[PDB]
C-alpha cells in the first residue's frame, strides 16, 4: 500500500526530523571508525582510543537501527542518504581527534535536543518517551 | 598500488552494509511485515560491516593508509519483495566478491552467495512474489533458523 | 554361495546413487537441504550393509571377489519425487538379491512409499511449494 | 550456467570432478585392503580397523570436494568407481605398499589441482586444498 | 434396577468404538495413504475407548451386576478414503457412544464431551482447509495440529 | 498393485488377518476372566491385575501384527471379534484352566504361521515370529 | 450444531444470561476494590480481595463462555451495566452490598443446576457442582 | 552479652519490635479464627473463608520477617502468648468484617507508630524497613 | 460431644506445636548459633503443624461441631542450646501431639515425622554434639541440606 | 531399653510383624520356584512362569515395607529361615495354580487377623497400614 | 555332577540377598540412622537375588532339576557398625565368589563387587571406622550418596 | 596379599606385570614410528597419525592391565621401558615390517596368558583377554 | 643444535614424569589406598605430560632435527606412602620438568601453583596422619 | 620462599609489586575523571562511562598481576594508592590530555618490565606481558 495504516499522531516535522537523525548517526559512526583505525595505525598506536571509537561506531549503528525502527513503528517512511565521508583521514594529533569527538557530541545532543522539543510542540508523548528512555 | 584497492574494497563493504540494512528495515514495514527478512538482512549488514573493517586493520597492518569515502545511499528505497530483495543481494555479493578478487592479486563470499541462491531459487519454486504465502512460509520455515 | 559377492556390489551400487541424488539437492539450482541430508544418509546405509556382508564372507570362509561399482544411470534426478521413486525401485532390487541369498530393507521400502504416497498426494513434481513442504516437515524432523 | 558461478574455470571445475572418482577410488582400495586384513587366513585384525576408518576418511574428502564443486557453480559428473588391481594383496606388507603408493598418487593429483588453481588465478579454491 | 442391561450395553459400544479407531489408525498407516500423526490419533482414542469400557466393567462389579459380553462387531469400512471423512465418522460416532452414555446415568466423563468438541474443532478445520481433495491440508494438518 | 509389497504370499496376507482377529479374541477372553476375579464373590485382584494386563498384552500383539499388514504391503481386514464362551467362569482354576489351553492354540497357531512363513520362503515373516 | 447433543434451549440461555451476571459482580468488585483504594478510604487489603475477587468473577464467566462453545451454544454478550454506585460509604456497606451481590450471584446456578437436572443434563450439572 | 552484629539499635527499638512479632502473630490467629468461621455450614461464605486464611498466613510471615530482622540487627526475639480472639462466634457475615476492619486497623496504628522510634533514635535500617514492608 | 473439646484440644496444641518450631527456628537464625538448615528444617515443621491445625478446624466444622480456640501459650525456652537439644526437644513435642492426637482417634504423617527427628537425634550424637561444634555444622550441610 | 521413637505399639503387634515378613519371604520363594518350573523345557507354560516371577517380586517388596514399618515404630526386625516350598515338582499347572491360591491368600488371613490385632490392641497406625497395602 | 553344584549356587546367592536385606533395614533403624548404607546392601540384596535367577533359567536350559532349598537366616541381627557390616559383605562375596569359580571348573560381576567393598572396608578404617561415628557419617554421604 | 585376592596366581601375577611392560615397550616403538613419519624428510603424514593413535591404544591396554592388576588383588611393578630398536626406520615398509614382527610379539604372550589361565582355572582373567584382544 | 639434544633430554624427562604420575595413579587405584580421586588426578598429570613430550617431539622435527629416545626409566617407588606423598613428589618433579623447561629456552607454572595448593591443605588439614582429611580432600577439593 | 618459586627474580617480584600499585593508580585516576564528566558542570555521558569503564579495565589488570605474583611463588606488598593529581579536571580536553599521558606511562612501564623479564631470562613473565596487553 502507499498508505500507512498505523500512523496515527507522527507528524510530518517528527517524521522527517528522525529521517534527519537517521543519517546524522550513521554519520557519527562513521566518524568513530576513522578515528579508531587511526588510534590503531603504527604512527599513533593507542590501543585504549582504538577501541574506545569502535565500540563509539557501533553504539551510533545501533541509535540509527533504532531509530529505523521506530520509524516503520510510528508508520513513517525511512529516507535514506548519503553517508559523507568524515572532515579527514589522518586526525593529525591524538588530541583534534577527541576535540572532533568532543564537538560532533554536541550536535548529535543538540539534535536530540530539538527533536524532543519538536516532539513536545508536537504533542507527541511516545516520541518525548523514546528520547527520554533512549 | 595495493592500497587503493583496499580502499575500494573498504567502501564496496560499507556500501554494501548500508543496503542490507536498507532491506532489513523494509521487511520491518508495517506493509511487508516479514520479520525474518528483517533478521536475515540485518545480520548481512553486520557481518560485511565486520569485513569491511578488518580491512581496516589489514590496512595499517601492512602499513598503507585509510582513505575513506561517502557511504553512497542504495539505489531502491522499496525492494518489492522478498524475492527480489534476495536476488539483489546475490548480485549485491558477487559484486562485493569479483571486487574482492581483484584484491587478491595484489570463504565467507562463496558461502553467502551459496546461500543467497538457495534462497532465490527456492522462493521462485514456490511462487514468489506472486503468491504472498510463498515469501510467509519462507520467511518462518527457511529465515526462521 | 557366491552370491554374497553380488549384494555387496549392489549395495555399494546403492551407495553410489544415494550419493549422486544427495548431492544433486545440493546445487543451488534445486536447494533441498533435508532431501539431500537424507539420501546422503541412505548412502552410508547401504554402504554399511556391504561392508557387513564383507566380513560375512570372511566367517564362512568366502572370497570377497570385486567388480566396478558402476556409474548411476543419471546425474540429473530433477524433481524431489523422481528420486524417491527411484529410491524406492532401488531398494526393491536391493532385497530383490537379499530374498535370493536366505529386515531393514523392508522398513525403508515401507518408508520411502509413505514419502512418494505424500509427494504426490501435495501436488509433486509439478508443484513447487509441496516439495519445499515436504523438505521442512517430513525430512526435517 | 549457474547463479554462484564466479571465477571459477572449467578446467578446475572438472580436474575437481576428477579427483572426485579419485578418491572414491582411493576409499575402495582401502576397502577391499581392509577386509583382506581381515580375513581368517591373514588376521591381522589392525590395519582392517585402519584402512576401514580411512575407506571411510577417503569418501568424506570426495562428498567435501562434491560440496565444493555446488558451491561454486560447476556440476558433479560422476563416473565408475574401478575395482581395485586385485583382491589377494598377497602378503601384508605388500598390501602396505600398494596402500603407500595410492597416498602418494592421491597427494601428486592434489599438487597439480592446486597448482591448476594458481595458474588461473583461483583462491578459496586454493585454500580448500589446505583441508 | 434396569441399570445391568444398559452397563452391559454401554460396555459393548465403547469396545466397539475402540475397534472403529483401531480400524480407523492403521488405515493411515497403510502406505497409499501414509498419515503418521493420523494413525497415532485415532489409535489413542482406541485406547481410551477401550479404557472407558474396562471402567465400565469395574462400575458393573461395584453395584453388584453380570457382566454380558456380546460380539464386538467389525467396523462398517474397511476404507476410511480420506482425513477429512475418518474424523467426521469419529465425530458422530464420539456422539453415538455419548448418547447412549447419557440414557445409562439415569438408569461418567467430561471425556465424551470434550472429545466430541475436539473432533468437530477438527472437522472445520481440515474442511476450511480444503479436503479431502487438497493432499496438502491433510498433510499440513496431519502436521501441526495432529503433532501437538 | 501394491507399491511396498514384494515377497509376500497370497495366503500369507490372510494369515495374519487370521491371526489379528485371534489375538483380539484372546484379549477379549483375558479382558472377560481379568474382570471375574474382580467381582466381590471371587476377589482374587491378583489375578484380574494379571489377565488384564494379558488382555492389554495380546492387543499389543494384534497391533503389532496390524502394523506388520501395512509395512509388507498386506491389506488389514478386520472381522467380528466374538464373544468369550462364558462370562460366569466358575471356578478361578477353571478360568485357569481355560487361559492356560486358551492359546497354548495360538501359540500352535504362531507356529503354524512360522511354517507357512518356511513353506514361502519369507525370512521377514519368519524373523518378525521372534515378537 | 457440529457438537450440540443434549443441550436446551433454556440451557444455553441461561448460560448466556450467567455470563453477563459474571461480568456485572466482577465489574461491581472492581469498582469496590478501587474505592478501597482512596487517598481517605485507607482499607488496601479489600482494595485487593475485591480485586481479586473481580478477576475470579471474570475466570467464572470465561469457562461459562467456553462452556457454552464446548457444548455447541452460540454465546450472546449483553452490556455490563454501571454498579449501583461508585462511593461505598466505606468498608461496611461495600461488604453488605458485596454479601448480597454473592448469592444472587451464587446461587442462580441452583436455578441452573436446577434446570440441568429437570432436563437431565449430566454434563451441565457436573460443571456447576464442580466450579462452584 | 552484647551482640557482634549489634549496631544502632536501641533497646526501645527491640523491645518494640518484640511487641510486633506477638501482634501480627494474634492478627494471624484473629484472621484464623474468623476464617474459618466463614467456613462452617451454618455460614457458608467460601469467598470470605479464603480470603481470611490467606490473610492469616500473611500477618504470620510478617512477624517471621521481624523475627528475621531481630536477629539481623543483633536484637535477641522474646515472643510472647498468642491470646485468644475476643470469641470464636461473629455469628454475622460483617461484624468480623468491622471487626477486621478495625483488626487492620491497628496494626497499622503501630505500623505507623513503630516508625517513631526509628525516626526519633536515627534508625534509618528499621524506618525503611517499615517503608517497604 | 467430647470429641468437640477433644479435637480442639487437638488444634490448641498443633498450633503450640507450630510455635515452638516457629521459635527454635529464628533461634538458628540468631547470630550467636548460624545454622540456617537447623532454622528452614523447623521453620518448614511449624508450618507443618500449623497445616495440621487448619485441617483439623474444617475437620471440626465437617463433624457438626463447633471451634472454641484457647492461648497458644508459650514455648518452655527462649533459647534451646544446641541443635541436638532442639532435635531432642522436638522429638518430645511431636510424641506428645502424637499421643493426644492417639486418644483422640479413641473418640501416619506423625508417626513419619518421629522417625525423622529419632534419625537425627542419633546421627548428631554419634557425631560428637553439641560438645563437637564441627558435627552440628556438618550435620547443617549433609542431612538438613534436603 | 525401649527406642525413643516406639509409641502405642504393643509387643504382641511387634512379633506379628516378623511373623509376618517371614510370611510374605516364604511366598515370595514359593512364587519364585513355581515360576521357573514354568520356565522349564518341559513345561514351557510361559505365560504363569511371567506372573509366578513377578508376584515373586511383589510379595518381597511387600515384605521389605514390613521391615521399614517395624523400624519406624520402634520395633527390632528378627528374621527367621525362609523354609522351602511342598516341592520342587510342582506336577501340572492346575495343582501350581491350585497351590498358589491356597498359599496366595492364606497371608491375608494373618493378615486379617494383624488387622484384628491392630484394632484391638487400639493401633490406628498399624490398621491404616495394613488397609493401604 | 555339575547340576547339584548350581543348585549349591543357587542357594548360597538367595542367602547372600537374606543377609544384604538384614544389613540394609539394619541402618533403617532409628539408633543406627544411615540412609545410604541401607539403600547400599538393599541394592546388594537385589544384585544376589537376580544373580540367583540367572542360575536357575542355567538349569533349565541345560536340561536340569532345580532343587530349592531353605534360605538360612544371617548369622546377625544386629551388625554392630557400618564397618563390620562392610566387612561382613566382603567376606561374603569371597565366598560366594569361592564356590562360584568351583561352578565353573566343572563372574566378572563378583570381582567388581569385591574389589569395591575392599575399597569400601579400607576407607573406613582410614576415616578411623567404628570409632568415630564422624567416619561412618561422612562415608554414608560422600561415597554412598553418590 | 590384599583383601580381595582370591583365586589370583602370582604366575599370572607376574604374567600380567609382564604384559604391562609389554604394552608399554609397543606403546613407545608406535610412538616412536609416528614422528619418524611426521619427519619432513619422509612426510607419511597418514601412518604418522595411524601410529599415534595406536601408541595411545596400547598405552590404554597397560593401563586397563593395571586396573585388572589392582582389581584381582595383585601388585603393580612397573619396569624401565626400552627404547626403540632405532630412530631412524629409513623406508617405510620396514617400520611397517617391524610393527608386524611387534604386535605378533604381543598378540603371543597374550596366547600364552590365555593358556596360563586356562591352567590355572581362572575363568575372570581368560573371559578378561577374550574380551577386547 | 645439541639444542637438538636438548629437546631430546626434554622429551625423556616428560615421558618419565607421564610414567611416574601413571605408577601414582595405580597407587591409589588399590584397594587398600582407595582414593578414586587421587587416581583420576595422577592419571590426567600423565596424560598430559604425555602430551607434552609428543608435541617436543613434533617442535624438532618442524626444526630440522633428530629426534633421539632414550629408556624411560621406571619411578623410585611403587609405594607412593599417602596423598601427601605423592603430591609433594609431584611437586618435586614439577619443577624438576620446569627447570629443564627453561634452560631449553635460552602450562607448568599452573601446575606447580596447583601442586602447592593440594600440598598446603593437605597439610593443614591433617595428613598423612588424618584418613579423614586425606579422604575429604579426595572429595572435595579433587573431586 | 615459597614452595612454587623457580626462576622468579627477586627484582621481577618487586617490579610487579609496584606495578600492582600502579594500575590501581590509574584504576583511581580513571575514576576520578569519569565522575567529573558526569557532573552538570561538564555534563557529557559518553567519557563518564568509558572511563568508569578503563578504571574496572585497569582495577582488573592490577588483580590478574596479584594473581601471577602468587602463582609463581611472589610475596604481594601494596602501598597507599596516591589520589589524583585533581578533581577538577579544567575541561574535557585537560582530562584527554591526561589521560594520554598516564596511558603512555602505564605501556612504558610495560615495556620495561617486558625487558626486566627477558634480561632475567623469564619466559613465563615475557608470555604474560605479551598475552594480556
Amino acid at each position: 500500500a502507499s498508505t500507512s495504516q498505523v500512523r496515527q499522531n507522527y507528524h510530518q516535522d517528527s517524521e522527517a526530523a528522525i529521517n534527519r537523525q537517521i543519517n546524522l548517526e550513521l554519520y557519527a559512526s562513521y566518524v568513530y571508525l576513522s578515528m579508531s583505525y587511526y588510534f590503531d595505525r603504527d604512527d599513533v598506536a593507542l590501543k585504549n582510543f582504538a577501541k574506545y571509537f569502535l565500540h563509539q561506531s557501533h553504539e551510533e549503528r545501533e541509535h540509527a537501527e533504532k531509530l529505523m525502527k521506530l520509524q516503520n513503528q510510528r508508520g513513517g517512511r525511512i529516507f535514506l542518504q548519503d553517508i559523507k565521508k568524515p572532515d579527514c583521514d589522518d586526525w593529525e594529533s591524538g588530541l583534534n581527534a577527541m576535540e572532533c569527538a568532543l564537538h560532533l557530541e554536541k550536535n548529535v545532543n543538540q539534535s536530540l535536543l530539538e527533536l524532543h522539543k519538536l516532539a513536545t510542540d508536537k504533542n507527541d508523548p511516545h516520541l518525548c518517551d523514546f528520547i527520554e528512555t533512549h
